């Protein structure tokens, strides 16, 4: 941890991407002082940080930047006028118009359907629900809303981001905001519950879609890796999702299989057996999709996602708690990201100077060039 200036300011220096960085948040230009009207938030040492930082251009910005070497940059909300002016600003006329819809997915949210980790852990065997969570997110947000600027981020920890950035959709309200996240939710309820997903008879396009996603993964994710009916202490936590009245049924099929992959064929058949309503001789997979929803469907920090003001950390920030850098996530090769293999700021700085010096001499470069085809596409909509 105290290592960490002597690094940041190499970086900073360096290798930070200021030009795509600035064409990202400058948006064209076209819309006057957007830029300027940015508020930044600066976390320096000791957990000390700075609301409401705002610069002139792309010169003042990197200034400011290697003048400070921030150990974690923040990117808020476009106000009505320069945040570093705001004490200025008449009390009531200092306020957030627009940001990017922004989400933050955490994979310690999941510790109650992770075997592997918990806290702030990740590894290789519950990653895959941030690529389901990416997934099912994206498709929505691509197909069902038609965003088409969609920006996902390893936020250098424990999960991550999306940015959407349609000029649009940086207009948009708080409320609209808490719709489309209620419209993306499914799984509700804190620790005291615990069943936290129920189905209607007539499912959503959204929910079956979503379904058809985790069916993908749902095998080797689950069955195997996670080992979710390995044993009565796993598969009771499984029971306690379904009605009593097929516990005991259950009880004895699993005990007489022999692995994940049996037992979870065995509840399928006696969830589709069991009859809800007693008017109707209606049946369906409802319990079945409620049990897979629980254990696999994405699970956002939702107030990260209905304020307008609220802040978000930056892509291209260090973490400090890991020094890892928050790269953007290759849409193409979602399946194929690995968290490991992320860049510390230690290690590109190694890079940089180990035998001109910029990001393209370390491994840093594969991460802006997914940047860079998110800039083009912003550039070409623009047109
Ligand atoms: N006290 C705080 N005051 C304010 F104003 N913003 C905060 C605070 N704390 C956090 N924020 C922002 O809320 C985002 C998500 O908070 P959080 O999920 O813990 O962090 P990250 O996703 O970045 O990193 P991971 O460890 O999860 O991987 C962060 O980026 C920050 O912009
Ligand atoms: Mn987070
Ligand atoms: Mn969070
Ligand atoms: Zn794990």
């Amino acid at each position: 941890p105290t290592e960490l200036p002597e690094l940041l300011k190499l970086y900073y220096r360096r290798l930070f991407p200021y030009s795509q960085y600035y064409r990202w948040l400058n948006y064209g230009g076209v819309i006057k002082n957007y830029f300027q009207h940015r508020e930044f938030s600066f976390t320096l040492k000791d957990d000390i940080y700075i609301r409401y930082q705002s610069f002139n251009n792309q010169s003042d910005l990197e200034k400011e930047m290697q003048k400070m070497n921030p150990y974690k940059i923040d990117i808020g909300a476009v106000y009505s006028h320069r945040p570093n002016q705001h004490n200025t600003v008449k009390l009531g006329a200092f306020q957030a118009q627009e940001k990017e819809l922004v989400f933050d997915i955490d994979m310690t949210d999941y510790d109650d359907v992770r075997r592997c980790c918990s806290s702030a852990d990740i590894c290789p065997k519950c990653w895959t629900l941030m690529t389901m969570a990416i997934r099912i997110i994206d498709r929505a947000l691509k197909e069902d809303f038609g965003f088409k600027h969609r920006l996902w981020v390893y936020s250098g920890r424990r999960g991550v981001h999306c940015w959407v950035c349609d000029e649009s959709v940086r207009k948009l309200s708080s409320a609209v905001r808490s719709g489309i996240v209620e419209y993306l939710s499914l799984v509700k309820g804190g620790q005291d519950v615990k069943k936290k997903v129920h189905l209607s008879e007539k499912i959503h396009p959204f929910i079956r879609k979503s379904i058809n996603i985790i069916k993908k993964y749902f095998e080797e994710y689950a069955l195997v890796n996670q080992d979710i009916l390995e044993n009565k202490e796993s598969w009771d936590k499984i029971l306690a999702l379904v009605p009593e009245t097929i516990h005991d049924e259950l009880q004895q099929s699993f005990q007489k299989s022999h692995n994940s992959l049996q037992r979870w064929e065995h509840l399928k058949k006696v969830a589709s057996r069991y009859q809800n309503n007693i008017k109707n001789d209606k049946y369906g997979p409802w319990l079945e999709w409620e049990i897979m929803l629980q254990y696999c469907f994405p699970r956002l920090d939702i107030n990260v996602s209905k304020g307008i003001n609220h802040l978000l950390k930056s892509p291209f920030s260090v973490h400090p708690k890991t020094g890892r850098i928050s790269v953007p996530i290759d849409l193409q090769k979602v399946d194929q990201f690995d968290p490991f293999t992320v860049p510390t700021i230690s290690f590109i700085c190694r890079e940089l100077d180990a035998i001109t010096r910029d990001y393209k001499k370390t491994s840093l470069a594969p991460y802006v060039k997914v940047f860079e085809h998110f800039l083009e596409n912003l550039d070409k909509s623009r047109k």
